[PDB]
């Protein structure tokens, strides 16, 4: 049948129309072969736009639709549903990106943007002509979810999913769940005890009938696609019998190797054999082989003889339908900001270190003290925006929680020591949510915490006393201050967790300019990722506080429960297949597929290749590498791409 | 059975122990009748403390436990589970608040705080003896949800729930869904059209097989409890047949009466027969009988003969298991801040009015013009924090979105008119989320938008030109500015929607100090309300942007789907019941219950009262008002409270 194309040019208000002469693109579109209808409209995704496309498909008997608008990554599915509702196969629809790829990047070159939009429409029309109707692959959904990361976000997702009756697996890297919230002393704006409100949830998750918690474990491989993921979990060896482990802690005294306690941010000192924190769930010990010397002194003291160095990590194979990534974040390392002297001056600390110092169960026994002499500081300075809103360190974003935790900890220090003078050096106080501005008002009126508007230039240590001097301009007075302090606290920003690189490669997700994981759309889909069946929850998606993280955990559980509840999802048939009449079995394609989909086989007495459709993810590498042309990826066939290339220069 | 009590005194590190002599309280506790065990421990809510109680319950065959520590509002559930795990009924457990209520408020009066702690332990022990074992009530959950409010939040909740396969009802007050987002032109920080994200969602929700949309309707009554709500929806009369209506609008051209358009904030003029905005869903028309003259001119042009002036509102009865409140918000009315002259000066407008002015489909055709002469403003001033962070107007909170929308609309005005000079008068720029600080950086570096740190003192109009003068201190220079402008935009804050009062009374939910709806807990239950089966989503819970509102919509869908998925929920048994042998049917209790649980009935030839257990929420008002003592609230019986009162002065 002959192509009958409908070209729709969107103005997107003035986002496109303001730069691209949309009516002119529409007139040009009509001059192309097979383009029987062409219209321009203010909002193509809106109800009148979709109804326009639909009505035209029926009235003008179109078999190809071209939408010249935003990015397919945003609305390709929207328009596929719109055309499918009118009876047109969704793979006979072609998107032409003239907004993100044209109007938004060529704002001061309108005539050239208009010319570029015409070529992109022509390139789309060129591919559209040779597109073919494909059947969306209906696949089943394994009734099981996987949550990676055991913090407040991941815990919330697994609790909601388990409460809905869905089998859920929760994988936690460290020996205990709880995340950074377990390291905090109290939480703003209520000043609630962090662990005192988090432990009940850690307990609920550990004994939930629908949640399988795998602590001290890591996801090492994820294969498959939405509804059919095959996941490999490595249950790391603690080198201590899990069942015979009482969790008393008497084998650590003998250990001669001291390791800096990660939980205490490097202030505290733990042993090779240890426990992360007192309220840890599950309550069990672990041997760190990265620092263990295998002297066996701990084994001589250990009664049960739970210690076993011949313990081997177990690889667990599990099948899940959806995956929620909630690996959280790490605190920025301020050593780079050399003028603040972190790592040089003893009394300059990060706010996360301060949290561990304030926390009752911390290394200093809940006592805020100077690391140089052990004395309690009488004067303290908080420096805001450390590692945030700073191009020199590559973090041009706001870490969201630093203004609030700085004011919070200042209140906690005042409650414990009212005579302590506290000054906060800031640019903007961001107390933007419920009770936050009130919390800010309170810090000053009730606790007498002082605020200086001015980002400090440098910190200088007095080598005689260990005291620090903060150099900064009081911008509200137009004068330079040089105030002395007993302790300087750096309000460090949030950065992606160290393992984020590994987790990205395993799930196949992307990152935003801030290096955190990328959501499908900031407003249309805040917890979904462009990768179907993979969602996000918490700080790994971007800097945010506890409630925002808990809300995302719940949101991710809802989004992740949709495929599980439906029990069936539709996946793209943009897969590779071998033309047996052309394949002479050269074997080049076999090793190119990382999923082993193409395989050599005997057919009609000779050897040919055959793609196992289910294992093909649709990359297009093997057809590109096929020297006979027998292999072709549906929707990205060489001929289709060839016509698309011709389209940039001429009509074909 | 004789009470066997176990009293546990917590030190909470030194939070209690540092003020209250805990070992002394423990000694005193042992002198009370029925106390078999009494122990003091550093952290009772920790694993060792919980195991200590569980072990003692079994080893000393205890039937009552008293924990003298923090507030039951924090750990009552924790200790309930702890004792229930040891076999002790959770209602035989009694909390004594000696931290929030004693050690934390009597820090400088240790002796008296110790004496007070002893009395509180004695008061608890006194009630404990007469406590009884109670069993939770199991009720079924109607597999249906109700979403009130058709904004982006409510739409998101309805879509997720419907996508999960749950029958959902979406009630929208105005003739179209979309909310305030529908009124915006673009949305920060992506500068997408509001329609980009919202319209496809409006489209989907209107044709969702599991969602019943009731536009131009209001919930007028809600009765029952979680899983068993009986709701009444009033389908208001549009005076047009929706099934017959095409939504062409030939009628709008013929109608001779002009009504101010609410959607355009009074800056637009609509007709008696109308469609809120061009992209409205349902794409149907409505007749405002408040202004219609009944000339019947619109009926002459309507082909399908849809106009019916004899239309009567229909009351729909529906049964739902859960309810999600997403009624949104209203823009603050700045008339009160008389110094800014809103409602006096023609060229002083609110940012929401500006949104309608700058929207292509708005009254001015997307042209920002002065309302005094129709001329385009060459100089514009944005005043931040209007109606927020201000005690004089009673709004001491941050409205969250004003810094961002002010910078967004300034970018939009510059794209349309680069020669326009824009100055933003602010205190703090709150660009706190992903891409926000970047958006802020961009407004200044790319668009040349200027920022003045100074909350303006007043605006003064030139009566001859209509131009405004902004009086403010440039705090970063310590000088007073008196700059002239062609248009002043007031960045109005968010306040609860007008109907919030009516909805609050229907659902039985509370409000936080900012007048927005109150969440169960800020940190851990951000979308649940203290009223079981009633959840929140969006701006009605507090000022927030679209990304957060969509996330809450999804979060609410997850939380609201838990009871629906379980199909069974439990209810606290701290309810009222009548002792038939004592009740002589005096009828005093009946009218005291706002839920109508106590009812008069005939039993064995005589009249007696009978509480319908499921309708009792457990307030204790009718038993308190019962003159025969036949009515009692389990867990708060008069005798139980009497002993508690005696306990303050002596041992019972
Ligand atoms: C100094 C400071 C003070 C703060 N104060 C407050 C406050 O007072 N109130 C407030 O609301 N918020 C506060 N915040 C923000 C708060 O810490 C976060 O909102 C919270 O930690 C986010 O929880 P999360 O689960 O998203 O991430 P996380 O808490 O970091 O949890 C992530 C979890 O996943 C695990 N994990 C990491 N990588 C992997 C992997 N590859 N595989 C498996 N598991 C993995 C981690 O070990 C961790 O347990 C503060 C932040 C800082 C830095
Ligand atoms: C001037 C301005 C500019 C803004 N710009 C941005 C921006 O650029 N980006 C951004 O992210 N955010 C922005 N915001 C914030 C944004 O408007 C909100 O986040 C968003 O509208 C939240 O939608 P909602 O569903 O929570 O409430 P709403 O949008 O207010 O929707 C509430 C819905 O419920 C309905 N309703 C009300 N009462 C009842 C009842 N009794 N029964 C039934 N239905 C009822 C209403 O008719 C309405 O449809 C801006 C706000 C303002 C004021
Ligand atoms: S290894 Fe043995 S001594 Fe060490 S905590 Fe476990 S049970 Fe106790
Ligand atoms: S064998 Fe390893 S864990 Fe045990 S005492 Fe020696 S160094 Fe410590
Ligand atoms: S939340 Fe506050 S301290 Fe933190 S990056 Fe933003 S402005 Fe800076
Ligand atoms: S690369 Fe092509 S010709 Fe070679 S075996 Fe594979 S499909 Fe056949
Ligand atoms: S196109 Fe080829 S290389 Fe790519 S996933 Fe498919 S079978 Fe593998
Ligand atoms: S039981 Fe209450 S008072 Fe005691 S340690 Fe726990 S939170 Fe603190
Ligand atoms: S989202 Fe895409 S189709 Fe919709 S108005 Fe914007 S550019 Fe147009
Ligand atoms: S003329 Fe009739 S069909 Fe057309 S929009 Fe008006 S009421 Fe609806
Ligand atoms: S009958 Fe009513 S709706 Fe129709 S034209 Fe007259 S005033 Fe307008
Ligand atoms: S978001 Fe900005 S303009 Fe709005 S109340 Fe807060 S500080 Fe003021
Ligand atoms: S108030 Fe008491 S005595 Fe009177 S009818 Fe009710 S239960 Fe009976
Ligand atoms: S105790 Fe309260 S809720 Fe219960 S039946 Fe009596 S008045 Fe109603
Ligand atoms: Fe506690």
């Amino acid at each position: 049948e002959e192509p009958r194309i409908g070209v729709y040019v969107c103005h997107c208000g003035v986002n496109i129309g303001g730069t691209v002469d949309c009516p002119d693109v529409t007139e040009f579109a009509k001059t192309l072969k097979n383009v029987v209808v062409a219209r321009d409209y203010k909002y193509m995704c809106a109800d009148p736009g979709q109804e326009m496309i639909k009505k035209d498909i029926k009235e003008h008997n179109l078999n190809r639709v071209v939408v010249a608008a935003c990015s397919p990554r945003l609305h390709e599915p929207t328009f596929r549903r719109c055309v499918a509702e009118a009876g047109l196969n969704p793979f006979l629809f072609e998107f032409a990106n003239i907004r993100e790829h044209c109007s938004w990047v060529h704002m001061h070159e309108k005539e050239k943007a208009t010319e570029k939009a015409k070529d992109l429409v022509r390139m789309a029309v060129a591919k559209a002509r040779l597109l073919e109707p494909l059947e969306f692959i209906k696949v089943g959904v394994t009734q099981r979810a996987l949550v990676i990361g055991g913090g407040v976000a991941g815990i919330q997702t697994a609790l909601d999913l388990g409460d809905m009756g869905f089998e859920t697996i929760l994988v936690e890297k460290t020996p205990s769940v709880g995340g950074r919230m377990a390291q905090l002393d109290k939480t703003f704006p209520t000043n609630d005890c962090s662990i005192c409100i988090l432990a009940p949830k850690m307990v609920d998750v550990a004994k939930h009938p629908n949640v399988k918690l795998y602590a001290y474990s890591e996801v090492v491989d994820v294969q498959g696609y939405v509804g059919n993921f095959k996941v490999k979990i490595m249950k790391k060896a603690r080198y201590i019998d899990e069942t015979k482990c009482t969790g008393c802690g008497q084998c650590s005294e003998v250990c001669p190797i001291d390791v800096p306690n990660e939980f205490d941010m490097g202030i505290g000192m733990r042993k090779a054999i240890y426990k992360p924190f007192p309220q840890a769930v599950p309550a069990k010990y672990t041997i760190d082989k990265e620092h263990c010397i295998e002297c066996g002194l701990c084994a001589k003291v250990c009664g049960p003889n739970a210690i076993d160095f011949d313990q081997e990590p177990e690889i667990i194979e599990a099948e899940v339908g959806t995956i929620i990534c909630a690996i959280g974040y790490d605190a920025f390392d301020p050593t780079v900001r050399e003028e603040y002297g972190y790592g040089v001056y003893d009394n300059v600390v990060t706010a996360l270190e301060l949290e561990r110092m304030i926390n009752a169960s911390g290394p200093t026994g809940g006592k805020v003290i100077r690391l140089s002499d052990g004395q309690k500081p009488k004067r303290i300075a908080f420096i805001q925006c450390v590692g945030s809103r700073d191009a020199k360190v590559g973090n041009k974003y706001c870490s969201n929680v630093c203004c609030m935790y700085a004011m919070k900890n200042s209140q906690l220090i005042k409650e414990k020591s009212p005579d302590t003078e506290i000054d906060i050096y800031y640019m903007d106080i961001r107390a933007f949510s419920k009770g936050y501005e009130e919390f800010y008002e309170r810090s000053a009126k009730q606790y007498g915490i002082k605020f200086m508007r001015g980002r400090p230039s440098q910190v200088i240590e007095d080598p005689e006393t260990g005291n620090l001097v903060v150099r900064a301009e009081d911008t509200l007075l137009g004068e330079i201050l040089e105030k002395e302090y007993d302790l300087v606290v750096l309000s460090v920003g949030m950065v992606p967790t160290k393992s984020a690189d590994e987790v990205q490669k395993i799930l196949g997700i992307s990152r935003t300019p801030d290096q955190f994981f990328m959501e499908a759309h900031p407003k249309l889909r805040p917890v979904d990722t462009a990768t179907d069946g993979v969602y996000l929850a918490g700080a790994c998606q971007g800097p945010k506080d506890i409630p925002a993280s808990v809300a995302q955990g719940s949101a991710a559980a809802s989004r992740a429960a949709i495929p599980l509840a439906k029990g069936e999802v539709e996946v793209e048939p943009i897969i590779a297949s071998v033309d047996a009449e052309i394949c002479g079995g050269c074997g080049v394609c076999v090793k190119q597929c990382p999923y082993g989909a193409p395989r050599l086989v005997e057919k009609d007495g000779k050897v040919v290749a055959e793609v196992i459709s289910a294992l093909c993810k649709g990359c297009g590498t093997c057809p590109a590498g096929c020297p006979s042309g027998a292999l072709e990826q549906d929707h990205f066939k060489t001929i289709q791409l060839f016509k698309q290339i011709e389209g940039m220069f001429r009509d074909t």
